[PDB]
């Protein structure tokens, strides 16, 4: 019984670091963060920002989601993230990425009362 938004913090934040700590970072965060348990998750993102930062996006641009919900919201600044990418010889339970740096504008859905983000939708 995570809550949806502290697995959205568990999956995605990361504010101890202001940018792609090394070329290590994901394959220690998608273990740390148990993204690796079950298979090796294949992307994933991670915010290097405040949690009140993100937070704060879900009264921020609304826009559609992938999945064609109306619960989505894009930063109107760019934010720090860590994109993780699986390497195609990267081998369960071995899994391994790569750690790329970038400053773009988030998606986020939000669900709840307090109304805060529950999945990361796409960075642009
Ligand atoms: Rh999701
Ligand atoms: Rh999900």
């Amino acid at each position: 019984k995570e809550t949806a938004a502290a697995k959205f913090e568990r999956q995605h934040m990361d504010s101890s670091t202001s940018a792609a700590s090394s070329s290590n970072y994901c394959n220690q965060m998608m273990k740390s963060r148990n993204l690796t348990k079950d298979r090796c998750k294949p992307v994933n993102t991670f915010v290097h920002e405040s949690l009140a930062d993100v937070q704060a996006v879900c009264s921020q641009k609304n826009v559609a989601c992938k999945n064609g919900q109306t619960n989505c919201y894009q930063s109107y600044s760019t934010m720090s993230i860590t994109d993780c990418r699986e390497t195609g010889s990267s081998k369960y339970p071995n899994c391994a990425y790569k750690t790329t740096q970038a400053n773009k504008h988030i998606i986020v859905a939000c669900e709840g009362n307090p109304y805060v983000p529950v999945h990361f939708d796409a960075s642009v």
